[PDB]
């Protein structure tokens, strides 16, 4: 059911916020600070920013009809990171480590 599915999504996002993954998850906790040095072009490249705190707020406001809608925002968050940064950037390796956590849980729910 969609209700149980969404409860599982909340559980996946709670693990993504956990201390276990904090060493690589922290760039994704809050919206990208577009005022920070080096990020002056973020809004020109990334048309739909997304982060974990925004996804948590959307789950709380019932903005996802189902797990597929939630999963689309988590994957949008990673895709933004892959699109914006050079492929060898430290933040892309962190996105991949976090996406490993997400994909494994999302597949097994
Ligand atoms: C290029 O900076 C980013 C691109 C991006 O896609 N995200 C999601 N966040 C950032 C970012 C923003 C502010 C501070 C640090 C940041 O990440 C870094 C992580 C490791 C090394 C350097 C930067």
């Amino acid at each position: 059911s969609h209700m149980e599915q969404l409860k599982c999504c909340s559980g996946i996002l709670k693990e993504m916020f956990a201390k276990k993954h904090a060493a690589y998850a922290w760039p994704f906790y809050k919206p990208v600070d577009v005022e920070a040095l080096g990020l002056h072009d973020y809004c020109d490249i990334i048309k739909h920013p997304m982060d974990m705190s925004t996804i948590k707020s959307k789950l709380e406001a019932r903005e996802y009809r189902d797990a597929q809608e939630f999963g689309a925002d988590v994957r949008l968050m990673f895709s933004n990171c892959y699109k914006y940064n050079p492929p060898d950037h430290e933040v892309v390796a962190m996105a991949r480590k976090l996406q490993d956590v997400f994909e494994m849980r999302f597949a097994k729910m």
